């Protein structure tokens, strides 16, 4: 009489009307400690009009440049993110090269209330499962450092945890996998991931091939309001942007003027 | 290619280190609300001389039965299956077949401290993430229901989350879909999902052919003592006993009693 089958069409029908009511993005999430509701990756990153969306980095240091900042609190530079309205915020999460700190995106967490990035060296499930746990909406894939398989895979892994993905290209080949994977959100990246050499023209190139669907992020060599625009014009929908502010006093008041 | 490969490697050496000091199946369980820490699945079930280990079901009614209790109190149950000895707890979770909700899974969290078992019909990731979060610590994985690429699909997301599964087989196929997704627990049911037959000479015909490194399970149709003593000699494991307990009038008398 195969009940098996019976049951299993029932589960499927109902599991439909579960993720409606309750999806992914906020079954995972939830149980991070938001201090009260996750907030939505997109809305929160897709330009209306001309407005300028801004990812603002917690970076104490970088590989090219060592320490950026001597005096580092990233809780402090978080919470002048936020009330300087940023549309995120990324949290450098790697240790060694960038003194960065796991811990520092729980700690944010707790304090915020608009997305958070976890900015690290991701190729494994266990990394993504952390970036939940620790309080993060979105994880950084980087194309280059990627097969094909490896990171649509690893979307998938985070989708299925209700996080979304950044996913970093360099050039057309970056660009081809990321779409074939499946990326939601591409951020183009100016500085070479080997020399630290800078293709401030990228976005000209690239941005004819990226689908509709897709929310589009210029990274690197952000300094400037006016080149802001002339991105936006080209379709950017928000700018990745750390060492600028960090090298400032009042990371505040510099993500303020480029708003 | 330079500094790109450099971090990865350091980051990859720093993550091996990390899992091995919070585990998969401690990062993610510490999510759910166990009242103290994540037990162990495997310790747990793996029969180490002649002890009798029961993974006991807290189950309200079935397809073939109907109304097994009418008097349905699964944290009562549940309390009384820890109290007289049960190596872990199995939760009915399907609502319309077997009246069972994944709400019990989550009360009976609160107030156990042994293993439990998401009892459903699984396919899909969320299913799996509900798990988590809802308290289970392993989830069923039945083989005649899944393909061979499916069943290691969601055997290793659950993996990726820190839940083991038990994978439920009735047959050789069934077994080479549990090999293929690499599955260390294997239930070997007696009762044939479709036209809910029985086949009580199951285990020694399909035990021969798995690794007794493996945690075998038996399932369906047992209620004396005398029968899992046998089964036991065949090299089975822990035994998942549901209905035989719910129409009983004390079911931690009659768990008692199996030990
Ligand atoms: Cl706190
Ligand atoms: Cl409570
Ligand atoms: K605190
Ligand atoms: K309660």
């Amino acid at each position: 009489a195969m009940i098996l089958d019976k049951i299993f069409e029932k589960t499927k029908e109902d599991l439909k009307e579960r993720k409606l009511k309750l999806p992914y993005d906020m079954l995972g999430r939830s149980l991070a400690s938001n201090p009260f509701f996750p907030k939505d990756v997109i809305k929160a990153l897709k330009r209306v009009e001309k407005e300028v969306k801004i990812i603002a980095e917690v970076k104490k240091a970088s590989p090219s440049k060592g320490v950026i900042r001597e005096d580092f609190d990233p809780l402090s530079i978080a919470l002048n993110y936020e009330k300087n309205k940023a549309a995120a915020i990324s949290v450098l999460t790697e240790p060694h090269f960038f003194k960065g700190s796991l811990e520092y995106l729980s700690l944010i967490r707790r304090y915020t209330q608009i997305p958070l990035l976890r900015k690290d060296f991701i190729f494994d499930e266990y990394q993504i499962l952390e970036a939940l746990v620790y309080g993060a909406d979105f994880v950084l894939l980087i194309a280059k450092m990627l097969s094909m398989k490896e990171l649509k895979k690893l979307l998938e892994f985070a989708r299925h945890l209700g996080l979304e993905a950044l996913v970093e290209i360099h050039d057309k080949e970056d660009l081809s996998k990321a779409i074939f994977a499946g990326a939601d959100i591409i951020g183009i990246n100016h500085r070479n991931l080997e020399d630290f050499t800078m293709d401030m023209s990228l976005c000209e190139k690239l941005i004819p091939q990226i689908p509709n669907s897709k929310i589009i992020i210029a990274e690197s060599g952000l300094e400037n309001k006016e080149f802001l625009e002339h991105l936006q014009n080209l379709g950017v929908d928000a700018f990745l942007i750390g060492e600028y502010f960090m090298r400032e006093k009042d990371e505040g008041k510099a993500l303020k003027a480029l708003l």
